[PDB]
């Protein structure tokens, strides 16, 4: 039989609007996802006496290549499914965050490069997700003719790039046609990554629910739930965690933050329960919290370290920065103005999105009075840097924050 683990790795899958991200992800797992930043997982396995890529499975059988044995399991993955709309692109960011490698979707009956498939293209390079994979999909309202075209226009467009030698797999998501290279693809181009479990646990929270159902008295009510990806090191049940920033406080229409503490009452990767949670998937942190607290996603944005963890909560940052030569996002093409003392920009930071005023700029160093504090709970964290141009906020640039 298979193992029943937690999965060990997290595939992005980004691009433009309506470019098929969604149906590609339930093409692999035979999962839709409904919500904003999506989220499925499944096995990869390998028949190892069948002919390749036919014999990547995501399922325990080895039937449709004619034999009885059951195939080889090599990991448990999982998707981190991004929303295109430009509106959208702090979601596509915050999701960066959790990624190990990722997907590029790219319509094959769409003129490339459209808007969102650039923006999330150099996203992902700034951020270093570099195990990338291009995906050509809806091949198949295409003729192979045209699909090449498009395939020469994306080789032209990763030259002189870090991407120049990513690999381009066609697939049609919707009606499943090749599929299976896109799993060999994959295992080949998408390894699980080393990771050091020596370090102290960070877990970035993108998600936090009540999972009562309404009819429940307190007598049992559940705990609150927190959602979100173990970047370093790992958790385990009964462990003293806290929630940072934390908690927004009111005094006398003054506002401040203060640390939610708490302790893990239960771990869960999809449908199963574990007594630990590491890097790799989305987890869910059950918890003795108020479920008042967890709510409607109230607790995005925030990080979970172990209660004693030493982590700066920080109402002003610097950045040591670098900006675009041009606004990638934009359909009509823009230069990148100079960033200004006493404008608005907006800070991805981990999962989490605040806008903050500049109050100093310098060629390679501005420094940032924020809207609400950021954890940042190491010494090199990339930032994303976005500017409202024309009422929409466009990635303009990034930095590494400084400590
Ligand atoms: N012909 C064809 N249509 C496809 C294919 N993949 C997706 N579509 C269609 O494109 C439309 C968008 O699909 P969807 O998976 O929601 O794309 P998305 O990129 O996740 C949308 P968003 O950017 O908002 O997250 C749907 O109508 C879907 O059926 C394909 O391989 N071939
Ligand atoms: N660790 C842990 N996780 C739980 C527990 N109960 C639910 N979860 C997790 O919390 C999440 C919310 O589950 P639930 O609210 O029951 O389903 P849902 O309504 O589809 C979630 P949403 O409200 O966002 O649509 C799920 O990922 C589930 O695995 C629990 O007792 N312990
Ligand atoms: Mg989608
Ligand atoms: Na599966
Ligand atoms: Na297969
Ligand atoms: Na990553
Ligand atoms: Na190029
Ligand atoms: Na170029
Ligand atoms: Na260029
Ligand atoms: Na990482
Ligand atoms: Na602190
Ligand atoms: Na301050």
């Amino acid at each position: 039989a298979w193992p029943k683990v937690q999965p060990e790795v997290n595939i992005g899958v980004v691009g433009h609007v309506d470019h098929g991200k969604t149906t590609l992800v339930q093409a692999i797992t035979g999962i839709w996802t409904s919500k904003k930043l999506g989220y499925a997982e499944t096995n990869i396995g390998v028949c190892e006496s069948c002919k390749k890529p036919e014999a990547y499975v995501t399922e325990p059988s080895c039937k449709s290549c004619g034999s009885d044995d059951e195939p080889k399991f090599l990991r448990r993955i999982s998707f981190i499914d991004a929303p295109g709309h430009e509106v959208l692109m702090a979601t596509m960011l915050s999701g960066a965050a959790l990624m190990d490698g990722a997907i590029l979707v790219v319509a094959a009956n769409e003129p490339f490069p459209q808007p969102q498939t650039r923006e999330h293209f150099v996203a992902l390079g700034i951020i270093g997700v570099k195990n990338l994979i291009i995906v050509q999909n809806k091949v198949d309202v295409v003729s192979k003719e045209e699909a090449l075209s498009q395939y020469r226009q994306i080789k032209q467009f990763t030259k002189g790039t870090w991407a120049e030698n990513v690999p381009i797999i066609p697939v049609s998501a919707l009606h499943k046609i090749n599929i299976d290279s896109l799993i060999e693809g994959i295992e080949e181009y998408i390894k699980t990554p080393y990771r050091d479990l020596s370090q102290k646990p960070v877990m970035l929270v993108i998600r936090s629910f009540d999972v009562n159902k309404p009819g429940t008295q307190f007598n049992e009510l559940k705990g609150g739930v927190i959602g979100g990806s173990i970047i370093q090191g790992l958790f385990k049940v009964d462990q003293e965690i806290k929630v940072l920033p934390g908690l927004r406080v009111e005094k006398q229409g003054k506002v401040s933050y203060e640390p939610i503490f708490t302790k893990i009452s239960s771990i869960r990767f999809g449908d199963e329960e574990f007594k630990e949670a590491k890097p790799g998937g989305l987890v869910a942190i059950g918890t003795y919290l108020d479920p008042s607290l967890t709510k409607a996603d109230n607790l995005l944005g925030s990080i979970i370290t172990l209660a004693d963890a030493e982590v700066p909560v920080l109402w002003n940052i610097r950045i040591k920065y670098n900006l675009l030569e041009r606004v990638v996002g934009a359909k009509e093409m823009l230069k990148v103005d100079p960033i200004r003392a006493k404008e608005t920009l907006m800070l991805s930071v981990g999962s989490s999105t605040t806008l903050g005023i500049v109050t100093s700029v310098k060629k390679d160093e501005i420094e940032v009075e924020l809207r609400r504090p950021v954890a940042v709970w190491s010494n090199n964290i990339r930032t994303v840097i976005s500017r409202q141009i024309a009422g929409r906020w466009r990635m303009i640039g990034w930095g590494l924050v400084e400590i």
